[PDB]
Formats: C-alpha cells, sequence, structure tokens
C-alpha cells in the first residue's frame, strides 16, 4: 500500500480490502457468510461487544457423564441485509447429537442455546433462546454472541457425537444452500464425574430478597413454591444451597429445607443425590407454638435417624468478631450436642477476638481459632483474603487442627480477594472466575462456602433494575438474575461466574480423578506444569492450557 493509499484514498487505505463483498445484499440470494462473520470462542472469554472475527474453524469438544461442556458463537454483520433496520435478523436452528451407534444428546434436554447479555457494560447474563429454532436482531458494528452448553446424562454411552448449528440471514424452513453450517463433534468418554459432587460448595440464598422481590409472605404456600423453584434450579450447579436470613450481630439462620422434618419435602429434598451437604436450622423458620429448645429437640430427633444425616451441617455465626460471639458460637453448638453429639457445626472468620487477640499479632490470632472454639466446631470456614498470596501459610492454619478427630477445613470468597486473584466480581475475566476451584484444589481445603447468590439490593417487583449493594465491588454476593428482568419466564438467569464456578467444579473432580490414579504430587504437577495455575497471581490467560490439561486426563485415566 503506497503512501498515498490504494487509488489515492489516502494514509493507510486499503490495508487488507478483506475480499471484496458480493454486491447484492439479498439473503435469498447471497450466502450468509458473505453477509456475517461468525465464528467460534472458548468457554473462557467474556466476549465484549467489539471482538475481532477468525475465521469459523469445525469445535471438537470433549466431555464425561454427567458434565456440561459448553462453547461459544459470534456473530458481526457485514453489511445491511435488512436495508431498513440494520443489520437483520438471522435464524438459527440447532440439530440432535448422533454417534455411529446411533445414540441421541437431544435439542432441548442436553442442548441449550443462550444469548450473552452485557450487566453494567460486562458480558455476564445468559438468557435462553426457543429451541429448535430461534431468531436474533444484529445491530452494525456489534459483536452479538450466545453460549451454547451440552448436558450429558449420567447413563450416556461414550462414543464420538456430531451434528450441526445453522444460522440463516432473513428478510423482513428458511434453510438452504445459502445457509451457514457450524459443525459440531463431541467426545463422551467414560468417566462419570460423581452424582454427589466430592467438594461440597454451599451457597447462600437470601430469602429476604426473594419475600420482597417477588412479593411474597414468609411461610405462605407461594412462598414454599418460590423457595421450591430456586432450590430445584441451583442443584444443577453442582452447589448445595442453604436459605439465610441474617440476626443480630450477625447470627444466621440457614436451611436448606423450608419443609419441616416430618414432611415428605424434607426427604425429597435432603436425599437428593445431588446435594452433598444440607443446614439445618437452630431456629423456628415458621413461627410456632412451642419454644426454640422445644423444636430443636425434635427436628434433631428426626433428622438424625435418617440415612443422609450424614450430610447435615448447623451454620449459627458469620465472622464472629470478638470474644462474646466466640462464646455464644460454644453456648448454642453445646445446646446441639445434647441432642446429638455427632452434630457438624460450621463457623466463617477471618479474625480472632478483636478485644482479646489470642496471640501478637493478627494473622497469628487467627491460627489460633480452632484452640479457642474446640471442640465446639468442627468446620473452620476461612476467608481466603487473610492469606495474601502466600499458599505456604495454608500449612500454619492445618498445623492447629485435628484432622483426626473429623475436624475440617474449608475456605469462602468475598468482597476480598481483589485483582489479579480468583474471584466472581463483574469484570474479572473468564480464567480468573474459573480459578477459584484450582485454587481451591491445590490447597486441600475439603469444602468452600460463598455467602450469597441472589444479594441484589431491595426491590419490590419480579423485574425491577437489578442494582447492586452500596459498598461491595459489583458481583460480589449475586451469581444470579430473575428471569423476569430479561423475559417473561420465573426460571432463574445464570451468570458467566456461575457457569465458571461449574467448570471449575468439574475441574476439581478430573484433578481427584487423576490424584486417585497417580497421587498427590503428580496432579499438583499436572495442573502446574501445564499452566492452568501456578499461584494465586498467576494461573492461564488462555483457553489452551484447559484443553491440554483435561485432555491428558483423558488419555491416562480410562480403564
Ligand atoms: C462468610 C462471609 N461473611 C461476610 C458477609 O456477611 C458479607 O456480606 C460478605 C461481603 O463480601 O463478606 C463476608 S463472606
Amino acid at each position: 500500500v503506497p503512501v498515498e493509499g490504494v487509488a489515492g484514498g489516502g494514509t493507510a487505505y486499503g490495508f487488507n480490502d478483506a475480499e471484496p463483498l458480493k454486491q447484492s445484499t439479498d439473503p435469498s440470494e447471497v450466502p450468509t457468510a458473505d453477509l456475517v462473520n461468525v465464528w467460534c470462542m472458548p468457554n473462557t472469554v467474556n466476549v465484549g461487544s467489539q471482538e475481532t472475527p477468525r475465521a469459523l474453524e469445525p469445535i471438537n469438544l470433549l466431555a464425561a457423564r454427567n458434565e456440561r461442556e459448553s462453547f461459544q458463537i459470534a456473530m458481526r454483520p457485514k453489511v445491511s441485509w435488512a436495508a431498513s433496520s440494520p443489520s437483520g435478523i438471522v435464524q438459527v436452528q440447532c440439530s440432535d447429537l448422533c454417534s455411529s451407534a446411533g445414540d441421541r444428546l437431544v435439542v432441548g434436554q442436553s442442548l441449550k442455546l443462550r444469548r450473552v447479555v452485557p450487566v453494567l457494560g460486562v458480558p455476564d447474563a445468559l438468557v435462553p433462546l426457543d429451541l429448535p429454532v430461534s431468531q436474533l436482531s444484529l445491530f452494525p458494528g456489534e459483536t452479538s454472541v450466545i453460549w451454547v452448553s451440552i448436558d450429558v446424562p449420567t447413563g450416556q454411552p461414550p462414543g464420538q457425537y456430531e451434528g450441526e448449528i445453522i444460522i440463516s440471514a432473513m428478510k423482513t424452513d428458511v434453510v438452504s444452500n445459502l445457509s451457514l453450517r457450524i459443525k459440531l463433534r463431541l467426545t463422551v468418554w467414560e468417566f462419570i464425574i460423581p452424582v454427589t459432587p466430592s467438594l461440597p460448595a454451599v451457597i447462600g440464598v437470601s430469602d429476604t430478597v426473594i419475600e420482597d422481590r417477588f412479593a411474597v409472605e414468609h411461610g405462605s404456600e407461594d412462598w414454599y413454591k418460590k423457595l421450591d423453584l430456586h432450590f430445584k434450579w441451583l442443584l444443577q450447579y453442582r452447589i448445595s444451597p442453604y436459605f439465610c436470613k441474617w440476626g443480630e450481630s450477625m447470627r444466621v439462620l440457614t436451611y436448606t429445607s423450608p419443609w419441616p422434618a416430618d414432611h415428605p419435602k424434607s426427604d425429597e429434598y435432603l436425599s437428593d443425590s445431588r446435594l452433598a451437604a444440607y443446614a439445618v436450622p437452630y431456629r423456628q423458620v415458621i413461627a410456632g407454638d412451642d419454644s426454640r429448645e422445644s423444636y430443636l429437640r425434635k427436628e434433631v430427633e428426626i433428622l438424625r435417624s435418617k440415612p443422609h444425616w450424614n450430610k447435615a451441617y448447623f451454620y449459627l455465626w458469620d465472622e464472629p468478631l470478638n470474644m462474646e460471639h466466640f462464646d455464644n458460637v460454644r453456648k448454642m453448638a453445646s445446646e446441639i450436642y445434647a441432642y446429638a453429639p455427632d452434630s457438624r457445626v460450621l463457623t466463617t472468620y477471618y479474625c480472632g477476638p478483636g478485644d482479646a487477640p489470642l496471640a501478637p499479632t493478627p494473622f497469628e490470632s487467627f491460627v489460633k481459632v480452632p484452640n479457642l472454639l474446640r471442640p465446639y466446631t468442627q468446620i473452620y470456614c476461612t476467608s481466603e483474603w487473610v492469606l495474601g498470596n502466600r499458599e505456604d501459610l495454608v500449612k500454619d492454619i492445618l498445623d492447629e487442627l485435628q484432622t483426626e478427630n473429623g475436624e475440617e477445613w474449608w475456605t469462602y470468597i468475598c468482597l476480598g480477594p481483589s485483582d489479579p486473584h480468583p474471584n466472581w466480581h463483574l469484570g474479572m475475566r473468564g480464567t480468573q472466575q474459573r480459578a477459584v476451584m484450582w485454587r481451591v484444589w491445590k490447597e486441600g481445603g475439603t469444602g468452600f462456602l460463598y455467602w450469597g447468590a441472589n444479594c441484589y439490593e431491595k426491590a419490590t417487583v419480579p423485574s425491577a433494575e437489578v442494582k447492586f449493594r452500596r459498598g461491595l465491588p459489583p458481583g460480589d454476593g449475586v451469581l444470579y438474575y430473575p428471569g423476569e428482568v430479561f423475559s417473561s419466564s420465573s426460571e432463574p438467569v445464570a451468570s458467566l461466574r456461575l457457569e465458571r464456578l461449574l467448570s471449575g467444579l468439574q475441574d476439581y473432580e478430573y484433578l481427584k480423578l487423576y490424584e486417585s490414579k497417580y497421587g498427590r504430587e503428580e496432579a499438583m504437577g499436572l495442573l502446574e506444569k501445564t499452566g492452568v495455575y501456578t499461584g494465586p497471581e498467576r494461573y492461564t490467560l488462555e483457553h489452551r492450557p484447559i484443553d491440554v490439561l483435561r485432555g491428558e486426563v483423558y488419555n491416562t485415566c480410562r480403564p
């Protein structure tokens, strides 16, 4: 290209004409591909509206049984093919996928499509499209994206499955030689991801938020319907929900099942294979004629008789700060041990007592907390922020614990840690979201807690603007959104962060498989040598290393 440009257009005119466009913009005579750039992107990219076209290649995926695997489709108009509201509408159709043997993953149950919609200008909300045929408006100068997810049943036969997604520019069956065909190929392999998550990831759900936003009075018939809707939707993400009301001095009432332990709904919840752990409330959920002491005796007496009691825990206090709080936990714990001594009590903390340090510094007072509470807490759930990027001081935490007697170390994340550490704050990248669980795996805790998934600011209408709480990083405490904000459906809308939480929990399961066949040192070394995760401030920034790791697990760990 000369200094004056091609044909005298001036500076830099003509650096790639980029294939002349065809001169017709008529979708009934021009191939879609000549009207719209379409390509695929990995599930770990947050695909912004200014992402540049790449060349469409076929997509080759891997998934175990009982695994969701995902990818994305990007679309950006080259021209108007609807002169009159640009750029134009496309139709999207997906097929079933089918193996040689003639086994199927069906559109609708396995295979789903969602649009990726920005929240505060960041890609985050996954809104459903009609199946098997949908339509999407494309605007000029904007990349528009679709999240394709495939859920493989636990019973699904292994094999190479294959299919197609068809994109057709429309004028305003539409399929023709003019349509663009995306070729999908998925290998289903022999691993079954455990039906019961190997890591209990307990996730709070605020009942106040539901009461105010969906306008349902606590205790009512309609309230039970809304918590049921939530509880069932959330199980698909390999988490163990609990509802949560906060109390005087950050006591918490926490409860997985709003049903009395008597009801047949209680056992329908609590012995679900998908549910790894459940909160049992200390006080009555619904008001009663009984005293709390009276109710608790009766509830524990039932529950301990059931085959699911091993999944029970009690979460009584959110971050005791001072001595009185630590004392309260001990009193309340022993109340409970009197009705069943094998009760597991969980306590979240980031500090020792402020007014009565247990040592000459904060971190060492923090480390001594088990000694102050033993044996009146079984699950010591600690704030990750407290460690900074010192993965070496994990041992200082574990050295005060008694694994051999049923004590466990768990972690949680919240308004900290921050960039560039793994978390689920809006603006954080996809690998940084998925790395929460790479770090949980590496550091060796036996479970995980997130304080809230629906902790919006207060609203009194289902479809109200989703606004975020003052003083917190937007996204902290919010992993999913109301259906009705984005459509007329009541079904919750997942965040990208919630999908990357699931993918990260699937990753945990691959790493546990590999560890069980080649040992701890070998699995630690896979996670690092592949480039996936080195430390809290050093993890992959790209997708390939993840494929390398999952691929190495498949090659080495089949029977
Ligand atoms: C457990 C946790 N206890 C606290 C919560 O009460 C706050 O709402 C949250 C805000 O980030 O931070 C930590 S997480």
